[PDB]
């Protein structure tokens, strides 16, 4: 699980 | 689990 | 973002 | 985010 909000 | 906002 | 592991 | 391990 790895999200990235940018 | 990793999460990163910017 | 929902992520359910069951 | 929501992150559930069951």
């Amino acid at each position: 699980v790895q999200i990235v909000y940018k």
